[PDB]
């Protein structure tokens, strides 16, 4: 299947984040791609990372990358709302590819609502709830 090169620098992004820990790096490189319009992407594959990944790093780290993206304005409400309802119409089966992915998802959403990013409306939408 022919390359999607934005999803290849999203993940791209968003693993070197993980790898260096530079915040700054992330939103500073986020802001370079100009895809104000594709920003849903970022909060899919952040998501999609935290559900993947060991330990708790990878939690926290999207957790801060997130509640600076919001607080700072560089993600719109549509784009948040767009990129969470994505991750919950697909849990069913990243939780079959990932167990406990639903119990995951649930803290990351509370961790998110405590942050003050994201909707009472849109943490109620989720399906681990």
């Amino acid at each position: 299947q022919p390359v999607n090169h934005l999803v290849k620098e999203i993940d791209m992004l968003l693993k070197e984040y993980l790898l260096s820990g530079d915040i700054s790096e992330a939103e500073h490189c986020l802001k370079e791609l100009e895809v104000p319009h594709f920003h849903h992407e970022l909060v899919y594959e952040a998501i999609v990372m935290v559900l993947e990944s060991t330990g708790e790093s990878a939690f926290k780290m999207i957790l801060d990358l997130l509640k600076s993206l919001w607080k700072s304005s560089t993600i719109t409400i549509d784009q948040m709302k767009r990129g969470y309802e994505r991750i919950y119409n697909e849990i069913p089966d990243i939780n079959l590819d990932v167990p406990h992915s639903y119990s995951v998802l649930e803290r990351f959403v509370e961790e998110c609502f405590q942050a003050g990013i994201i909707s009472k409306q849109l943490r109620d939408l989720c399906p681990s709830r």
